[PDB]
């Protein structure tokens, strides 16, 4: 059934982990080293 999964995706909690998880990738980005690429 598609009903179980459509109520996971429209939920509460969900959609801020995978927010708060967007916002926290794009750290991950910002830290990289340019001039050493082996590090
Ligand atoms: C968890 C991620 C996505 C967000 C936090 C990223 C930052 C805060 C983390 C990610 C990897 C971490 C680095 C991993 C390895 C080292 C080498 C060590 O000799 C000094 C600290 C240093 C340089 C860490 C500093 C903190 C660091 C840059």
């Amino acid at each position: 059934i598609r009903v179980g999964c459509h109520k996971l995706i429209n939920h509460h909690i969900f959609t801020n982990l995978i927010l708060v998880f967007i916002m926290l990738s794009s750290a991950a980005l910002a830290a990289e080293d340019p001039i050493r690429s082996h590090s």
